[PDB]
């Protein structure tokens, strides 16, 4: 023999394989930004599959977190990276300026799903320094003529009755205790409460929290709510 | 001297800070699951601020996304984890089983902001193997007995409109597609192709996507739509 291993086979390179990989994708193709963060994930993918695959088979079995984060969706506010946690961990509502709006079928519906079928725990409203509605939110009259205006008015409204010196923080941190206020008065929240009260369902807990984006830590603002005092 | 460093002091231990850190918490005192949450924030906050602090002052500045992701709350799809991505890239809205409601002002309002404030580039409505909204569809009449099965109506009848042989998968994939097309044809997305076909402004791009749990890749299911064909 040609030396020792005249015949062995070397794998192709990953970003070969990743390149044909994405071959099915007719926008990575055509925009660089998509092939980039397409390539992020096959990246991710092959290392978590090969060094924790015991992890991703449980993965797809299903879901067991034990919170709900009602968060922000402004991009400087992942909450699984920020909190160093896993896929499974967290289950999460976003939306612009982490409203929870009563008269919003769709977040009610989701706030009992996640009560009553995924089986989530505590819900915690997450509110973010910069928050973008908020700092739009500090300087409108009182109402609407974009839909963003229009959206914030519950936000707008708020800073109307805040006392005078506050500033856009303290309308973060007042948001956030309003969006706690509005999920504790919601159907399910007040009748799970009740039926825990009973000893019929295990106790559910909803928490307001803010993210400091100039340190990275989360504070709790200490509005946490059960069903008993 | 009592050796060569006699007065040297050590810092304190980092889980001794952070349990200091944690004191103002009042609910981290009394659940253990909400401390270790926190601690995981708080570890990494620690590291990023002492090995990037670079990267948290620019994100104290803003945020300047290229993406709006629309996603389900399911905890096993966290976007930046599963992209391999960092605070900052990634405008998010997450809800249960990625609807993109027409009639929803939350979600009109959410899209809006994100074109025209925040000024993303290309929307990825992205859904997952595993969906327990579109399982929960696949079996169900058409309509509503609880907040559920009327949240997911849109699905229901997406189901009772596919062929014979459809399984669970191909209702995700084809949920995914109705969300693009309910992305597409609304007033924000309307009204940006229009004002890029005049060279008002720049092109937006809607996309669908699918997360495979069992692979943890994202595939590009092309139904990708622009200002022009
Ligand atoms: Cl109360
Ligand atoms: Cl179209
Ligand atoms: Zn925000
Ligand atoms: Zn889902």
């Amino acid at each position: 023999p040609l030396g020792s291993m005249p015949f062995h086979a070397e794998p192709l390179k990953p970003s070969d394989e990743i390149d044909m990989d994405l071959g099915h994708s007719v926008a990575a193709q055509k925009f660089k930004e998509i092939r980039e963060v397409l390539e992020g994930n096959r990246y991710w993918a092959r290392k978590v599959t090969s060094e924790e695959p015991e992890f991703m088979a449980e993965q797809v079995k299903g879901q067991a977190p034990n919170f709900l984060w009602i968060g922000c969706a402004d991009s400087r506010v992942p909450e699984v990276t920020i909190m160093a946690r896993k896929p499974g961990d967290v289950f999460v509502q976003r939306n612009v300026a982490n409203q929870f709006k009563p008269e919003d079928d769709s977040s009610q519906a989701l706030l009992n799903y996640a009560i009553m079928n995924v089986g989530v725990t505590h819900v915690m409203v997450v509110g973010h320094t910069g928050c973008g509605g908020c700092i739009a939110a500090f300087d409108q009259p009182l109402p609407g003529g974009t839909p963003l205006v229009r959206y914030l008015e519950p936000i707008i409204r708020l800073k109307h009755s805040l006392p005078e010196g506050s500033d856009v923080n303290d309308l973060i941190k007042e948001n956030v205790k309003m969006a706690v206020k509005n999920v504790v008065n919601s159907p399910t929240i007040q009748g799970a409460w009740e039926q825990a009260r009973k000893g019929e369902f295990r106790e559910v807990f909803v928490h307001g929290w803010l993210y400091d984006l100039s340190t990275g830590n989360i504070v709790d603002l200490n509005v946490t709510q059960g069903p008993h005092p």
